[PDB]
C-alpha cells in the first residue's frame, strides 16, 4: 500500500566500506576478502592538468597507504589497477565478506547507494541510472568510494562504485570492473551530460501503480501501436519499447491493455493539468517494474 | 548534492527481526535482548467486532507459538501483554542486542522504517510523523510489527511498530511501550483520520534546500512577524513555531533570512500554481532541518 523510493537493507554491504588515505587524500574503498577496491583517482591530487595515470601506476609508494575500518589498520601488500578501480591487496582479511558478485547495470535499473564519508556509512537510499548512465542522488565531498548495490537472495551484487560529480548535480560511478558507466573520464576536465530522456518501460509500471491504486481519472480507451509511440518517442525524449511481454502479468489483474497507456503516455507526457498522479505532477522513471510487483503484491 | 529522502544503516537492526507465529496471524517481532515485542493482535484472529483483549490474553496458549529467526526455532517461555505490544521472553538471547533504547516520537521529526514479511528484512526508507500522528509508507499484508528506528551514534531508538493500516492509506503503529499513536484503536471497527497540518519547521527546511539548489523564483523580499504567521498558521493548517535559531546557519549561508520564508508559505500554501520546488507538487514537511543540513553541507 503506497509508493516511496525505499531502500533494500545495506546490512551485508555495511561491514565492508573502508577508509583509504593516500597522502593528504582520503576516500571510501570497499574491502572484500583481502581486496580493496577504490577509485583511481586517489593516487591523484593534481585536479589541475591533464593525468596521466600510466604513468603514476608505477610511480607509487604503498608506505603512503593507510586503510582502516574503524580503528583497525589493514596492511597493504599490493595493488594494481582495473580499469578506473585501484585494486589494493590487504594481508587482513574482510571477516564480515557476505557473498558477493560484480555486475554491471543497464539504463533504467534500480540500485542502492550506501552513501560513506571516512569509512562510515551515512544513509542508504535507492536510485535508478538514467538515459545517460549517471544518477541523481545525494553526495558531498569524500564519497569517492561509496558502493552501489543490488541484493537478490542474501547475495550482494556490487553494481558501483562512486568516482565524480558532473556540474549537472549528476553522479557517475565505475563498475566494480573498473569502468566508467557513460563513457566519462576521472579526468580534471569540464564534462557535460546529454539530454536525460525518460525510462519508459519504468513510467509504464508507474502507471500501473496508478490504476492499482485506483487512480483512473487520466485513462482512457484510446490504444497506440508499439510502433507509432517507438516513432513519436525519440522527438519527444523517451527510450523506445522492445516488447511487452512482461507487463502481461499485472496488465491482465488491472486490465488495462499495454497499448493503452502508451496512448495516455503520448498525452500524460508534459501534460499533467493541476492534478496530479499518486503525488507527482510530472512523469517518473523512479519506478521499475520488479519494485511495483514488490510493493503491490508482497 | 541533491535532495533524497534516504535512511540510516539498518545494520544493526537486522539481527533482531524475527518471525512471531501464533497459529494464522504470522507477523514480524523485534528480538532484542531475549525478549520479543510485537503487535498484541497477533494473538486475535477476528477482524470483524471488537475484541476483548483482556479476555484474550488470558485465553492464550503459549504452546501454539512459533518464533523463528530463519532456520533456528526460538523457544517461547513467557508472555506479557503491555499496552498494544506483547513483550515475549525466550531462552535464546539476540547475542547481537544493539546498544538499544526506546523512545517515543513528537510530530514533525524523521525516523527508519524497515518493513519486513515473513521475517524477512526486504526495505529501508526514511520518513517523518506527520501531525495527526500517522506516518504514510508502503505496507503490504504481514508487516505487522516491522519496527521502526532512529539511530544516534550506532546506538539503535526503537520508536515505531507496525500495527494497522487505515482508510486514508495512512499507517498507525505503536511505541515500544505498547501506546498506540495518535491515540488509535487496533480493532477493526472503522476510525477516521484527521486533518493533517504541515509542520512550519519541515517546510522552512524544506525551502532553504531550495535556495541552496538553485530554485528561487518564488523567494521576494518580504518579511513576516511570527506571530501574524502563527494567526494565521492556525487557520490555515500549519503549526505556531517555537523558535527559529536553529535556521540561523542556513540563512548566512543562502543571505536568505527566516523572515523572507515565512511570508512566502503563506504565498505557496494557497498553490505552486503549476511550478513545482525541487520536484515537489505542494509544500512538503518531509525534510526535517537536520536532515537538510546533512545532504546541502553534509555535517
Ligand atoms: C572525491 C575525491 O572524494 C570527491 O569528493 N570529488 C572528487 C575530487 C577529485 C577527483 C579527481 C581528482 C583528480 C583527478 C581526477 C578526479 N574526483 C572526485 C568531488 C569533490 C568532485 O568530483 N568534484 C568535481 C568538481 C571534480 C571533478 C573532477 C576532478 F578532477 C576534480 C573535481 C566530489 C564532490 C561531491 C561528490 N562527488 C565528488
Ligand atoms: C498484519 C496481520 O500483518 C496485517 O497485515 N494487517 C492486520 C490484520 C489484522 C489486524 C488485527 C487483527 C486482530 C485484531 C486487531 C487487528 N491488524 C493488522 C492488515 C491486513 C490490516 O491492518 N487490515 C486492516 C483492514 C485492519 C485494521 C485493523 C484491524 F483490527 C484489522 C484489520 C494490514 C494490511 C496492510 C498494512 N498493514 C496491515
Amino acid at each position: 500500500a503506497g509508493l516511496k523510493k525505499m531502500a533494500q537493507p545495506s546490512g551485508l554491504v555495511e561491514p565492508c566500506v573502508v577508509r583509504v588515505s593516500y597522502g593528504n587524500t582520503v576516500l571510501n574503498g570497499v574491502w572484500l576478502d583481502d581486496k580493496v577496491y577504490c577509485p583511481r583517482h586517489v593516487l591523484a591530487s593534481d585536479t589541475t592538468v591533464t593525468i596521466d595515470y600510466d604513468a603514476v601506476y608505477h610511480s607509487m609508494r604503498l608506505h603512503n597507504f593507510s586503510i582502516s575500518k574503524g580503528n583497525v589498520f589493514l596492511g597493504v601488500v599490493g595493488a594494481v589497477m582495473q580499469g578506473a578501480n585501484l585494486v589494493i591487496t590487504v594481508s587482513q582479511a574482510n571477516v564480515n565478506t557476505p557473498s558477493y558478485s560484480f555486475r554491471t547495470l543497464k539504463a533504467g535499473e534500480c540500485f542502492n547507494i550506501l552513501a560513506c564519508y571516512d569509512g562510515t556509512p551515512a544513509g542508504v537510499y535507492g536510485v535508478n541510472l538514467r538515459s545517460t548512465h549517471t544518477i541523481k542522488g545525494s553526495f558531498v565531498n569524500g564519497a569517492c568510494g561509496s558502493p552501489g548495490f543490488v541484493m537478490n537472495g542474501h547475495k550482494v551484487e556490487f553494481v558501483y562504485m562512486h568516482q565524480i560529480e558532473l556540474g549537472n548535480a549528476s553522479h557517475v560511478g565505475s563498475d566494480m570492473f573498473g569502468n566508467i558507466y557513460g563513457g566519462f573520464e576521472d579526468q580534471p576536465s569540464i564534462q557535460l551530460e546529454g539530454v536525460a530522456t525518460l525510462i519508459t518501460e519504468n513510467v509504464i509500471a508507474f502507471l500501473y501503480a496508478a490504476l492499482i491504486n485506483g487512480e483512473r481519472w487520466w485513462c482512457s480507451n484510446e490504444r497506440c501501436t508499439i510502433d507509432s509511440f517507438n516513432e513519436w518517442a525519440l522527438g519527444n525524449g523517451f527510450t523506445n519499447l522492445v516488447s511487452g511481454d512482461g507487463f502481461s502479468m499485472l496488465a491482465a489483474k488491472t486490465g488495462v491493455d499495454v497499448c493503452q497507456l502508451l496512448s495516455a503516455i503520448q498525452r500524460l507526457a508534459t501534460g499533467l493539468g493541476g492534478k496530479t498522479i499518486l503525488g507527482y505532477a510530472s512523469l517518473t522513471d523512479e519506478y521499475t517494474l520488479s519494485e511495483v510487483v514488490r510493493q503491490m503484491y508482497g
